[PDB]
Parts: C-alpha cells; sequence; structure tokens
C-alpha cells in the first residue's frame, strides 16, 4: 500500500535468500566434491518521474533528474569451481580429481549425469558404481577374484589376478569437461546435468588437453571456507536487522496518518 | 555494510592465507627438494575524501589530507629458492644439486617439467625416472647387467659391466637454469613448469657457466625452518584474533546503532 | 531536522572514521613497509547569537556570549613515518631501509611512484622489479648466469660471475627523500605519488644527506602497535555508543513534541 514497505520487504527477502545460501553452504561441509555457492543481487526497477537530460530551460538541461528506485532481487547463485584440498582415505576405490573434469554416470532413466565426487563402490555384479548406486560410465567391470585395483593418473583401471605378474586392464576412466562449468543444473545427490548454458560435454582423457589427473586413495573435500561464512552470517544478520527497522519505521509513519 | 567491516574481513582473509602458507610449509618438512613459500601483502584502495596537497586557499595548501584506506591484499606467494641441507643416503641413484640448476623430466603429455628431486630409479625398461615414474630427458638408459652406476660431478654417467675391464659411458646429465626461478609454476610431485615470467630454460653442464654441481649419494632436504614456523604461528594467531576482535567491535557498534 | 541530531550525526561520522582508521591499521599489520595512520578532528561551526565583546550597559561588555557550536569534522589523516622493526629473512633480494629514504619506481604509464617495501624480484629480462611487476628505478639489470647478488650498504649492486673472483658492479640503488613525507599520496600497492604538499623528489645515495642505509636480507615490518589499537577499539566503541545515546535522547524529545 506504500512503496517503502514493498522496497524493505524485497530487501528482507533478499537477505533471507543470502542466509539460506549460507546455511546450505555450511550444511555441506563434510560432503565430498561439493562447491560452495554465492548469490548475486540486482536492484529492481527505477521509476522515471522526471526524465534526466530533458530541457530544464530553453538553453539548459536537467542534470541527473528524479529517479525513484524499487527494491532488490537476486540474479543468480554462482558456484565456485575450485579444487578442494585432498584427503587420504587409503581406499583403493576412492578417486579424486586434481583438475577440472567430471565423472559421468547413468541415471536409471537412461540419461547421463555428471558428478565430481569419487567415492566409488562395487555392486553385486562387479561394476563400479557411486554411493547412490548409479553406474559410472564408461562401464568398468571388476572381475570376481580381484586382489588389488589400480587406477593410474591417466584413467586406466587395472586388476591384478592371482599368480599373474601382469595386470589385466578392465576399463578406461575418462573425464568430461564443459565450456561453462557453472552452468550445470545441480539435481542434488552430488549430481550435475547438462543445460544449454553449460555448452556440450567434451570427453577427454585424464591428463590430456585439460582434464584433471585422477588420484587413487584420495577424496576431494568441499571448498567451503568457514570463517568467511561466519563473517557473512554476521553481515546478513545486521542487514536483516536494518531492513526490519525500515519496515518498523514505515509502520510507525502509517500509524500517524491513520490517527489524522 | 560498514567499511570497517570490509577492511577487517580482508585482514582476516590475509591472516588465513598466512596461516595456510605456514601449515603447508610445516607439512613438507621431510620432503626432499622443497622450497618453502612466503606471502607478500600490499595496500588496497585509498579513499581520497580530501586530496593531500589540495589548494585550500590561494596561499595555503592542505598537507596530508583525508586518505582513508581500505583493507589489504596478498600480492603473491613466492617460493624461497635456496640450497637446502645435503644429507647422505649412500645410494648410487641419489643425486643432489649444489648450485641453482634443475633436472628436466618428461610428462606423459610430451612437455618438459623441471625438478630438484634427486631420488632416481630404473624402470622395467632400464631408463632413469623420478619417484613419480617420469622419465629424465635427455634419456639416460642403463643396461641390465650394470654392477654400479657412477654419476660424476660433471654429469657423466658410467657403469661397470661384468668383464668389460673398462667402464662405459651411457650418457650425460645436464641442468637447466632459469632467469627467474621464482616464477616457475609448481604442479606437485616436486615438478615446476616454465612460464613467461621464468624466461627460457638454459641447458648447461653441471659445473659450467653457472649450473650447480652434482653430488652422488646426497639428497637435498627441504629448507623449511621449524622454529621460524612456530614463531610465525604465534604471531599469525595473535593477528588473526585481533582482526576478529575488530570485526566484533564493528558488530557491536552496528548493534548499538540498530537498538536506537 | 533538529540541530542536536545533526551534531550527533557528525559525532557518529567522526567516530566511524576513527574506526576505519583503526581497521585499516590492523589489516596491514603483516604488510612490509607500512606506516600507521592517525586522524585529527576539528570543531565545526559556532553560531554567533549574542556576540562576545559587544557592549552592554554603555560601559560594561558582555563576556562569552552564546557561541552555540555545530558538530565535528575530521581535519586529515597523518601517517606516522617511523622506523619499523627489521626482520631477517635471509634473502639476496630483500632490502630494508633504516633511515628516511624511499625507493623510486616507474609506473608503465610514464610517471614515477615511491615505495619503501624492499622485497624485489627479477623479471624474465633480468631487471630488478617490485613484487607487483613495477620496474624499480634505476633499471638495475642482473646478468643471466648470476651466482650471488650483493647489495651493499651504499646502494651499490654487485654480481659474482663464474670464472671471475672479482664482483662486477651492475648498478647503483638510490634513495629518494622529501621535505614532507606525510604529503605523499598513497595509491595502494605500497606506492606513494608525489604531491605539491610533499615538495619535490630529492635523489641521494644511501648514507649521505640523510638517506638511510640499505640492509640486505632484511625487511622493514609495519610499525603498527596493536595494544594501542585495542585500547582505541574500546574508546571508538564507547564514544559511538554515547553519541547514539544522544541521538536516542533527541529522538525521545522530538517524539514527545510531536505527540503532545
Amino acid at each position: 500500500m506504500i512503496s517503502s514497505l514493498w522496497i524493505a520487504k524485497t530487501g528482507l527477502d533478499a537477505q533471507q535468500t543470502n542466509m539460506d545460501v549460507i546455511a546450505n553452504n555450511l550444511a555441506n561441509v563434510s560432503t565430498n566434491g561439493f562447491k560452495r555457492q554465492r548469490a548475486v543481487f540486482e536492484d529492481l526497477l527505477y521509476q522515471t518521474i522526471r526524465q534526466p537530460g530533458a530541457q530544464s530551460s530553453e538553453q539548459t538541461t536537467l542534470p541527473s533528474g528524479l529517479q525513484i528506485g524499487t527494491g532488490v532481487r537476486p540474479v543468480a547463485t554462482e558456484r565456485l569451481h575450485s579444487q578442494g584440498n585432498l584427503s587420504q582415505t587409503n581406499n583403493s576405490k576412492d578417486v579424486a580429481i586434481k583438475g577440472q573434469g567430471f565423472f559421468q554416470v547413468m541415471l536409471p532413466d537412461g540419461t547421463s549425469a555428471y558428478t565430481r565426487d569419487g567415492s566409488f563402490q562395487v555392486d553385486q555384479n562387479g561394476q563400479l558404481v557411486t554411493a547412490g548406486g548409479f553406474q559410472v560410465q564408461p562401464a568398468i567391470t571388476i572381475p570376481a577374484n580381484a586382489l588389488s585395483i589400480t587406477i593410474g593418473r591417466d584413467g586406466v583401471v587395472s586388476v591384478t589376478q592371482q599368480g599373474q605378474a601382469a595386470p589385466v586392464q578392465v576399463g578406461q576412466l575418462n573425464l568430461t569437461t564443459f565450456m561453462n562449468d557453472t552452468g550445470l543444473e545441480s539435481i542434488g545427490e552430488n549430481l550435475y546435468i547438462e543445460t544449454q548454458s553449460s555448452g556440450a560435454p567434451n570427453e577427454s582423457t585424464p591428463g590430456l588437453n585439460g582434464a584433471g589427473l585422477l588420484y587413487q586413495g584420495y577424496v576431494e573435500t568441499s571448498n567451503v571456507n568457514v570463517a568467511e561464512e561466519l563473517v557473512n552470517m554476521i553481515q546478513v544478520q545486521r542487514a536483516y536487522e536494518i531492513n526490519s527497522k525500515a519496515v518498523s519505521t514505515t509502520d510507525q509513519m502509517l500509524q500517524k496518518l491513520t490517527q489524522l
């Protein structure tokens, strides 16, 4: 009913969105292959009223006329695709990425999703799957009597059987790189899918033209910096305070008009 | 919202960067051929509310006006390329450098990387490789029937075979020197790749125009000084706590302003 | 809308500016060659009302009439140009000034700034530059196959070549001194530009006319005294709280005036 109240409401909603993003970032600290998110805001419409640059008088113009702005709105939340610090879990099936590539998995629907988390297991049939049971492609089949699984820097998966001095190659782990890495649609479950803003999936060998190197026994932890989150929590709390105070001040003004 | 808050926020990030540098230096104490890092900081923006030297009057000039400054920013993290202490492992395959040279190794991609690590091993094919399996170039191969590998102070590699009353030469080991060793980009595995700030790699014999000498049976330990790391730990902890206290002071001032 | 509220606004602004000065000093504790700032405040206007000195009763003057004053405005921030503590880093490229001199650096746009930070680097062409890539004046050039760089206490630079037992002088490092060191305009990046309140640049070699002496392997740390900063926090907080209390009291007075 009054403009300042709508503007302050938009400010409150934006600050709540910022706090939601902060809480989501802090809730996924222990998640492997997680990237922290940051929201970016834009100011809302600007009421024209007096067009600046108009002729103030026959020989003079109006410098920077009367523009009344509306509130604020969030544009987008961008991920920070940076290499998190590696953690040694001493497991032959945990794989970490040193560069800028992704693992490809197949959803039950038949479509292909992409995940950076490398905590892998083996199913009852022998294929390498993720923690959610999704099959890593290209299919890597581990045979029944395996003694040790070796995954090299270039993505070759080898199995050393009993009594044979040579290792048997059973697959080849490739990495998919996208032109726009932040444009992927996150569906949860540490899974990102291709959108039209994320270019096209370019398959490549882990060590070639820009795919990262695969480390066995390592996991890529989240890149969330927690002290920054605490400081940003302080900032968000204070901003929400100030916006609520603006709402309360507008409430007090309308009261006097009602009393009139 | 408050400039003091932003300035403290930066200061906190700068001190966290210092802490991370110290932690990384301490984590690599026992690694051979390591160069400890050091961060350099610089002044951020300077708000010129009142210009220093402004002509306040036709006769008097304002000295040292209102130059309100912003926080701090780390210029870079430069590695200290100094000769670490030599240690005798007493192995024929261990080499150490005395001056400022680099060994050249070949990545699977075909490009050349540079290392100061001297722990060499022969592979199944007999070529000398580093601990990460990267082949030294220009390739030094060693035959199967070699009784002892002798690497001279000038880089001449020889072996004594059964019978052969004379030791045969199987190649020559050279060192690459750079104009600016600090600008080399570290990729891990004790490997540095050249950039445009590191000039060009100059190949030279170990004892010639300024490449260092080669000592056999010696290994170059890291140059990290533990006592300096602990003292810097204390100083960085105190500075970080004080910056956090500044953040708290700004928070309390904002709370008092809001409680109006 | 009421005088006391404007005066309290000015007081709040002054205390906030003091807080920015404190935060800027704190954020640059680890910055090499940093000088701490201090702000100076002055009284604002004084409304005349009854003129002090005007003759009442024909033969009796009026002493100390109604000089109702307005708030406070900060005059300027002045840097404390004192010698910071020297820290030994054992580097051939770190130079520390012990007296009252400045290094001259050329910005690529053509003009020259002045810096006290002595952490110098070598570009791919062999020139001595600042850590931000700015080429120090004069363009001391270092030969390719340098074994040791010696910067003497008189600013002379010597390089020890192989096969030459006598060092060869490759330059001369000078110090720039000013009439007024507080009048330099800080542009960030540890750089000062000359203003008309700082006189003109006086070149002098280190040891004569007053320029300081150059130490090799040492860095001039910041002169920020931190316990003083904490005590200044306590004041900058109470004073701000008290000014906010004055704002609140004026608000209550206006509220009762309105309500009647």
